[PDB]
């Protein structure tokens, strides 16, 4: 019921399109720093579309 490896990249490619995507969720400066991201959210666990789309890079212009 989840998305891993190749299936996850295909999903991010389709949802993010031109914008591209990243895997590690941003953290705050001088924050805590073991890193978590989409694998944890969507592969080890199931996530919904609105979580997944938070890993799209910003819109260009």
């Amino acid at each position: 019921e989840t998305l891993c490896g190749a299936e996850l990249v295909d999903a991010l490619q389709f949802v993010c399109g031109d914008r591209g995507f990243y895997f590690n969720k941003p953290t705050g400066y001088g924050s805590s720093s073991p890193q978590t991201g989409i694998v944890d959210e969507c592969c080890f666990r199931s996530c919904d579309l609105r979580r997944l789309e938070m890993y799209c890079a910003p819109l260009k212009p």
